[PDB]
């Protein structure tokens, strides 16, 4: 995707958005972390959208 040197998240479970702020993502879509202040709910971004998503849902890739 876009920019480099990013960390990448794996997204391992489709998961459907409760709120608007919240992140619509299926399987296997690669992530970038915009902000974690805890270890459970994250500000995330998938092509082009940016929102929140349970940090249960991804997987750092390496």
């Amino acid at each position: 995707m876009d920019e480099t040197g990013k960390e990448l998240y794996l997204v391992l479970y489709d998961y459907q958005e409760k709120s608007p702020r919240e992140l619509t993502v299926k399987k296997g879509d690669i992530l970038t972390l915009l902000n974690s202040t805890n270890k459970d709910w994250w500000k995330v971004e998938v092509n082009d959208r940016q929102g929140f998503l349970p940090a249960a849902y991804l997987k750092k890739l390496d």
